[PDB]
């Protein structure tokens, strides 16, 4: 029974370890390299629509203040149930992924107008990260409850992406096209899938990697998922300016 | 200096009062309006598209949870700060407003595709909401950075509701369908704009309704923006149909 004095507050999960020293090391170095990659990124955005600018101005944001304040509120919550809840990572979620999907829904770029699949695939978006992020605040077996509502409303957000991707590829001209829309697939379904697999080996889960240790894994798939899937999309909107320059509309 | 014992946490704040009694019975009668009006709601849309049921929906799960754990987590977050942010509500903000204005988007009904505009007001509506969420959680001269992003992004969502509400307006036929989307506006602007101004009289900011007493707010713009404001979007859709089942497109 320790004594607290005053307005002061004490939980004894705040004071947990956030993760050893190695991994300290290896966050920072980590979060550098993003902030780096993603200002060069800038640059050569701003050098040459706004769906790959806003993404990438929001990593650049992200990882600054995830450099300063990764730990501190409300970047990250502490909770009275001891737990620490990264809200800084669930807010820019919010912020990027209905982006991403946007740019997903209009991969060519060429057309101006946006299908109802698009609509669900936004709303399962917005979805699941709510209730993924209610899980790692929620405690008990209501974290399972919210985090299963988390997979289907997920599930759902896969399901109109892989139907997304699928019109964009035999849209899309057979040539380096089509080699760019599936490598964009495989790095989208795999990085994306990957977030809800380092919730579970994280403190929001059953915790086998540390804070530090589940931030090393989160920049590397945020980098995967904004700033070179982006990349590709983009690559994909020149290809695509590149073929009707030569065949014209078609 | 008080004496916290083992791992129990303490913390001033999450003692503070929620409010008196009667708000505290105010709050709880209209719970269960809110509660037996979207089930009435609901019978009445499932008699006789989506974007009124899932919203009608969500108020309904809501209230019932708002009703059994509005002060229990993580319906309601206790903060190391000694503030108690409720993330049930910024949660449900995130599930229904876009459904709003994507219905927004397409007032009439009768078109299958969706602009830029809309895009913009998603992006620029949930990001309000995560400002706004931060802000709640936020403390010091931060919490008042955020608000103001939360005016900013909320602003934009306005700029663009509003060029919704003008096209939706020369768009129908200039009879009860052009009367109903000015109700539609005016119902819409001032339960949206009340929101950002409970928050700055309830406990998120400086605090002169108590909790129950924000709670009798929203639930109140909340039956406004949702249940009210549905109907009549509903309505709209059933005069464009009648009105293209007299004089056909056009
Ligand atoms: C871009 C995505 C923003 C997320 C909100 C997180 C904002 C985090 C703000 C941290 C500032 C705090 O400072 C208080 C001392
Ligand atoms: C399925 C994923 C469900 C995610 C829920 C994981 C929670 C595991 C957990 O909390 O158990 C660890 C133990 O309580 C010590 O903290
Ligand atoms: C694709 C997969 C990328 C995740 C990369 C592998 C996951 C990176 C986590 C490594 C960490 O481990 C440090 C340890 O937790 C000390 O706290
Ligand atoms: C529909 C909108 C859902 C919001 C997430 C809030 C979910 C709140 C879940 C509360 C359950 C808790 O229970 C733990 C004891
Ligand atoms: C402009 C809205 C800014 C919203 C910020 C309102 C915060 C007011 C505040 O916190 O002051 C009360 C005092 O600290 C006792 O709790
Ligand atoms: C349109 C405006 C609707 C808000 C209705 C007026 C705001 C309702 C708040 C009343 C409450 O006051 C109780 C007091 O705070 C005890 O805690
Ligand atoms: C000095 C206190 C520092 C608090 C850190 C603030 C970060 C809050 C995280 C909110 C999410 C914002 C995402 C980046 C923009
Ligand atoms: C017994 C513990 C009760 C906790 C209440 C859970 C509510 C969490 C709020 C999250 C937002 C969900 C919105 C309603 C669906």
């Amino acid at each position: 029974s320790v004594l607290v004095p005053e307005d002061q507050c004490y939980c004894a999960g705040w004071i947990e370890s956030r993760g050893t020293n190695g991994a300290q090391t290896a966050s920072n170095v980590l979060q550098w390299l993003a902030a780096g990659f993603s200002i060069l990124l800038l640059m050569f955005y701003a050098y040459q629509g706004w769906e790959e600018i806003y993404v990438c101005a929001i990593e650049m944001v992200k990882v600054i203040l995830e450099f300063f304040f990764e730990f501190k509120n409300p970047s990250m919550l502490y909770l009275a149930t001891g737990h620490r809840v990264q809200w800084l990572r669930y807010a820019e979620w919010l912020l990027t992924t209905p982006v991403i999907l946007i740019h997903l829904s209009n991969l060519t770029g060429l057309s101006n107008d946006y299908s109802r699949r698009t609509m669900g695939l936004l709303v399962s978006d917005i979805g699941t990260i709510v209730w993924g992020a209610t899980s790692a605040m929620a405690t008990g077996y209501v974290k399972v409850i919210f985090f299963c509502l988390g997979l289907c409303y997920g599930a759902n957000t896969f399901f109109h992406a892989a139907k997304a991707y699928i019109e964009g590829y035999h849209t899309v001209p057979k040539g380096r096209c089509r080699q760019v829309v599936t490598g964009m697939a495989w790095l989208f379904f795999v990085s994306w899938g990957m977030f809800p697999i380092l919730f579970i080996l994280g403190p929001e889960g059953f915790g086998v990697l540390s804070v530090y240790g589940s931030t090393v894994g989160h920049t590397i798939i945020d980098l995967m998922s904004k700033n070179c899937w982006g990349l590709l999309g983009h690559y994909l909107r020149v290809l695509i300016h590149e073929h009707i320059l030569i065949h014209g509309d078609i």
